[PDB]
């Protein structure tokens, strides 16, 4: 499974995989949104929930928005992002974002969209105390289901879709969790 592809929670809920990562010991995981991993411990790669992805290994949500899923099969840990046209992009490292940067977002609801970083230090309020801060603001649209997907530029991983406003029909604004903070938190590296 590659970055951008759908992940399904046991008993309902869909998100997108961000990036596949590995610990210094060679254990592999999938990064996604923390608001996603908070809903279930077991994840699947198909809607019918018969192909197991793995089980939740960590969650950092409200505050940040990142989470980790341990792969049940190391071979499913594809170090690429799916481009939705039958092609894949190999991700070679992680980097920082900057205002004016041109970016691409891969998600399971709306496919691949591009845009620009328009702001930093952004905050989103999901209600019920769910405030996420330190986010990258962009003009890339996204829809529910895209959450946890990959934000990248070229071969460089940048962030994970948290959420935003608008849709891909009218345009919107999306907020992303910088990936490097996540890699740091878990001592993981891009595959």
């Amino acid at each position: 499974i590659a970055g951008g592809e759908a992940i399904y929670a046991a008993g309902g809920g869909r998100c997108s995989l961000g990036f596949n990562v590995r610990s210094s010991s060679g254990a592999t995981y999938a990064l996604t949104a923390g608001h996603c991993t908070e809903i279930a411990s077991t994840w699947y790669t198909n809607s019918g929930q018969t192909s197991l992805l793995g089980t939740r290994a960590g969650t950092s949500f409200p505050g940040n928005d990142y989470g980790l899923i341990r792969h049940s099969n190391a071979s499913a840990a594809d170090g690429r992002v799916y481009l939705y046209n039958g092609s894949y992009r190999d991700i070679t490292g992680a980097g920082n974002a900057y205002v004016g940067q041109t970016v691409q977002r891969s998600g399971s609801t709306t496919g691949l969209h591009s845009g620009r970083v328009t702001g930093l230090n952004a905050t989103v309020n999901y209600g019920g105390g769910d405030i996420v801060s330190g986010l990258i603001q962009t003009n890339v649209c996204a829809e529910p289901g895209d959450s946890g997907g990959a934000l990248f530029a070229g071969s460089t991983a940048l962030g994970l879709t948290s959420g935003g406003s608008g849709n891909c029909r009218t345009g919107g604004t999306t907020f992303f969790q910088p990936v490097t903070e996540a890699l740091s938190a878990y001592g993981v590296s891009i595959l």
